[PDB]
C-alpha cells in the first residue's frame, strides 16, 4: 500500500526509541529507589542499634560515646538518603511520567490515526472506479493532514531533547548533592573518632 | 549463696552489653550490607539500561550520548558500591566476628566455670562437718581460681575497648571513601552534561 518516505519514517523510529527508553529508564529508577528506601531503612536500624548499646554500655568507657557519635552519623546519613529519594522522584521521574502521559502517548495516538487515515486511503483507493472521486480526494486529504500532524508532534519532541539531558542532569544532580552531604556528616565524625583514638 | 563483689559484677553487666551489642551490630551491619547489595544491582541495571538505548537512540542527537555519558557514571558508582561492601566486611564485621568467637567466647566460658565452682563450693559448704576439710578447701581453692581467671579475661576486653572505637573507625572510614569516591565519579559527568546543555 502506501509507504512514508525514510525521513518520516527514521523520525518514528527515534521516537520509538526514545519512547521506550523513557520507560524503561523510568521504571528501573523506580525500582532503584525501592532498594535506596530499603538501604536507608537499614542504615537506620544499625543506627539505632548503636544509639542504643553505645547508651547502656554506658559513657565511662570509650566504645560507649564512639558508639553514639558514629550512631547518629549513620542515622543522619539515613535520613540524607530520604532527602535523595524524593529528589530524585520528583525531578526525574516525575518529569519522565508526564513526559509519556503527555507527548508520548500524543505521539502514539496521532501516528495510530496516521495508520488508519493510510489504510482507509488504500482501501478506497483500490475501489477507484467504484468509489466517487469526492471521497477518494478525501481520503488522499485526510492522509496528508494526518501525517502533517504527527511529523510535528514527533518533530517536537524529537528536537526538545536537550530537555532529556536536562533530566538526566537532574538525576545526576540529586545525586551528587546526596555523595557531598554524606562525606560532610562523615568527614566530621571521622575527625571526632580521631581524637578519641588520638587521646588514648 | 556465695556473692561476687559489685567491681565483679559491674565488669560483668559492661561485658555482656559489649557482647550483645557487637553481636545486634554486627547482624543488623549485615543486614546493611544485604540491602546495599540489593542496591548496588539495580544501580548496575539502570545504568546498563541507560547505556543500551543511548545506543540504540543513536548519537546524532544530545539524549543519545548523555544516556552514555550518565550511564557509565551509574555504573562505575555501582563497582564502587561493591568495593565498599568488600570493605566493610573484612574491617568490620570479620573483625568483630573474631573478637565473638574468640574473646567474647572463652569470656562466656570463663564465667560459666566461675559460676559451677561458685555453686560447688556452696554446696560442699553446706555440709561442712559431713564433708573432709581438705575437699571443701579445694572447693574454696577452685572458686578463688576461677574467680581470678575470669576478672582476667573481663578485664582485659575492656580495657582494650579503644580498639572497638578503631573499628567503629574503620567502618566510618571505608564510608567515607565511598562517598568521597562517589562524589568524584558524579561531579565529573555532572560537568559533561554542563557542557551539552551549554552547547545547546
Amino acid at each position: 500500500g502506501t509507504k512514508l518516505d525514510d525521513d518520516f519514517k527514521e523520525m518514528e523510529r527515534k521516537v520509538d526509541v526514545t519512547s521506550r527508553a523513557v520507560m524503561e529508564i523510568m521504571t528501573k529508577t523506580i525500582e532503584y529507589l525501592a532498594h535506596l528506601s530499603s538501604l536507608l531503612q537499614a542504615e537506620a536500624l544499625l543506627a539505632e542499634a548503636m544509639l542504643k548499646f553505645g547508651r547502656e554500655l554506658g559513657d565511662d568507657c570509650n566504645f560507649g560515646p564512639a558508639l553514639g557519635e558514629v550512631g547518629e552519623a549513620m542515622r543522619e546519613l539515613s535520613e540524607v538518603k530520604d532527602s535523595l529519594d524524593i529528589e530524585v522522584k520528583q525531578n526525574f521521574i516525575d518529569p519522565l511520567q508526564n513526559l509519556h502521559d503527555k507527548d508520548l502517548r500524543e505521539i502514539q495516538h496521532h501516528l495510530k490515526k496516521l495508520e488508519g487515515r493510510r489504510l482507509d486511503f488504500d482501501y478506497k483507493k483500490k475501489r477507484q472506479g467504484k468509489i466517487p472521486d469526492e471521497e477518494l480526494r478525501q481520503a488522499l486529504e485526510k492522509f496528508d493532514e494526518s501525517k502533517e500532524i504527527a511529523e510535528s508532534s514527533m518533530f517536537n519532541l524529537l528536537e526538545m531533547d536537550i530537555e532529556q539531558v536536562s533530566q538526566l542532569s537532574a538525576l545526576v544532580q540529586a545525586q551528587l548533592e546526596y555523595h557531598k552531604q554524606a562525606v560532610q556528616i562523615l568527614q566530621q565524625v571521622t575527625v571526632r573518632l580521631e581524637e578519641r583514638i588520638r587521646q588514648a
